[PDB]
C-alpha cells in the first residue's frame, strides 16, 4: 500500500 | 488519507 | 490489511 | 501509518 496524508507499506 | 494498493479516505 | 494516516484492503 | 493485518510505520 502507497499512503500520503504532510509520507510505502504494497 | 491518500492511498493506491490495484486505487480519497484525508 | 487495516490501514488508517487523517481512513481495508485483508 | 496505523496497520493491522495477526499488528506503526505514519
Amino acid at each position: 500500500l502507497v499512503f500520503f496524508a504532510a509520507x510505502l507499506k504494497a
